[PDB]
This record gives C-alpha cells, structure tokens and sequence, in this order.
C-alpha cells in the first residue's frame, strides 16, 4: 500500500543523482508513502540524531553537502508523524528499507534521456510499476549502470 521511492546516481543528473554518482552510491532512499499527506505541526519534531540513524539515505539537499538531515526530515513531517504517530517504527523501517537498497522489484519512476548512449537513465525508482516521466519510448533503461529492457527488472 504504501510507495516506497528512491534516488539512483546519474553524473548527468544536477542534485543527489550526481552526488551519489561521484560518491559510488548507487540508491539512496527518498521516503515511504502512505495516501495520507501529513498537513500542520508534527506529533514530535524530528532530531538530527534520530535520522541519522537512516543509515545510507543520503540527503536531496546541496546545504549539507547531500549528508542530512533537510531530506529526511521532509519525510518525516511531510510523510511521517501522521502515518506512524512515533518517530521510533518510521526510523526502524526507513533504515531496513534503505539498508535493502543498499545490500542490492525495482520500476523507473523518472528517467533522464541520454542521446550519447541511447538509453533512459534511471533517476528516481520505486516498488510499484508507475506512469513514466522524461522516459524515451522503446528505448532500454540503465538503472545505475544495470541495462534493462522493460520499465521494471520484473
Ligand atoms: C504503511 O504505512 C502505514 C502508515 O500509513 C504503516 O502503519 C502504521 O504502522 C505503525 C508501526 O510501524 C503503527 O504505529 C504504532 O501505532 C500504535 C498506535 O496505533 C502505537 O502504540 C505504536 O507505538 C509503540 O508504542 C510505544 C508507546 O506505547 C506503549 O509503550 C510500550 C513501550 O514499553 C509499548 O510496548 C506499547 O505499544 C504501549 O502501548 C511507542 O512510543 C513506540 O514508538 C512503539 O513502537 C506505533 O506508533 C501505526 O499505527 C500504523 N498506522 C496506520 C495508519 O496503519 C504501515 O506499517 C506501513 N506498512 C508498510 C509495509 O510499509
Ligand atoms: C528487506 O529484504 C528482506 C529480504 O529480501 C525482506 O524479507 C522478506 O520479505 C518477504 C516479503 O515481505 C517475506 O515473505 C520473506 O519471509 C522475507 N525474507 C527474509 C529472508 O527476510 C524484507 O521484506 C525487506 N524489507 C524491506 C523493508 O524492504
Ligand atoms: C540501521 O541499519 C543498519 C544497516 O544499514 C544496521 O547496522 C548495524 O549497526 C549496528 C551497530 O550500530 C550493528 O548491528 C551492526 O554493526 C550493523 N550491521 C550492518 C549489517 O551494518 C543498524 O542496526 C540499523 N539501526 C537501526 C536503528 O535500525
Ligand atoms: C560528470 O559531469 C561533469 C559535468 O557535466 C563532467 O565534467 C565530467 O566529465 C563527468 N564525469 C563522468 C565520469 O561522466
Ligand atoms: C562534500 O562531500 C565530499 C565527499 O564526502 C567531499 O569531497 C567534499 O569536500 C564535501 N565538502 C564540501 C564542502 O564540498
């Protein structure tokens, strides 16, 4: 039920995509997505400390140098606290799922068109198939260095 989104590295992708690129990340979680949007002031503010402990979920913010926390609190108060109701579960599950990503169903969520090479390098992934965005149609997709033919590796 819930999307589980995630950035892959791409050198010719400004932002995270090319931070983990020149870093050897090759995914680096973005969040865990119920249908509710958590609007107004969070159950608990989220502290530096606790989202760090999501090992390997780089941060989407350059005013950090892509470390954290910017990204990762965003999740929380955007995604989280509504959803969770305490910071401790969210952390636990953020954490195993980055850690999963890390150690190695796999969709295109948003692809970046090389011409150079003729193929749709994958910027953002997730879980679930899901409508493709700046994907060329008919060509294959390079999901951080992996060549796929479909859309999904499944
Ligand atoms: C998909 O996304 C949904 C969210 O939309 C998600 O569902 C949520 O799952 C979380 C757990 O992961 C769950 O959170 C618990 O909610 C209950 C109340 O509903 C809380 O009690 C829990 O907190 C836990 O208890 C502590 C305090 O409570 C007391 O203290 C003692 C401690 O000694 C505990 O043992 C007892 O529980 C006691 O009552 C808390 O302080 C701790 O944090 C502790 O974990 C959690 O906060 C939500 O209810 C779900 N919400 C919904 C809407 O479903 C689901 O997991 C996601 N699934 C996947 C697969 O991604
Ligand atoms: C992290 O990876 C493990 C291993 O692939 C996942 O665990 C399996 O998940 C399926 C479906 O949920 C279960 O039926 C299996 O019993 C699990 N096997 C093992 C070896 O653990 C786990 O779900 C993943 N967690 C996240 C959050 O991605
Ligand atoms: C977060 O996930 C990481 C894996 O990415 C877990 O890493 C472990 O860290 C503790 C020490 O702090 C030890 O169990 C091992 O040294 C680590 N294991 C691995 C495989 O790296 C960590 O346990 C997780 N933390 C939380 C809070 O979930
Ligand atoms: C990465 O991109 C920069 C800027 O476009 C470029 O100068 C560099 O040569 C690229 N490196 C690789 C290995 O593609
Ligand atoms: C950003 O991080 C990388 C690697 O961790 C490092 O090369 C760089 O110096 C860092 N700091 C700044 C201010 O760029």
């Amino acid at each position: 039920e819930n999307i589980t989104q995630w950035n892959l590295q791409d050198n010719g992708t400004e932002g995270i995509q090319r931070a983990m690129f020149q870093r050897g990340v090759n995914r680096s979680l973005k969040g865990i997505w119920p249908e509710k949007i958590c609007t107004g002031v969070p159950s608990h503010l989220a502290t530096d400390t606790e989202l760090k402990a999501i090992h390997g979920m780089m941060d989407a913010s350059e005013k950090t140098n892509y470390t954290c926390c910017r990204l990762q609190r965003h999740e929380w108060n955007k995604h989280g606290w509504c959803n969770w109701y305490n910071i401790e579960p969210w952390i636990l599950l953020m954490n195993k799922t980055q850690a999963n990503l890390t150690e190695g169903r796999e969709c295109a969520v948003t692809c970046r068109y090389d011409r150079d090479s003729d193929l749709n390098v994958v910027t953002q992934a997730r879980d679930s198939p899901t409508p493709l965005t700046g994907c060329k149609k008919g060509k294959n997709f390079s999901f951080a260095g992996i060549l796929v033919q479909g859309p999904c590796n499944f």
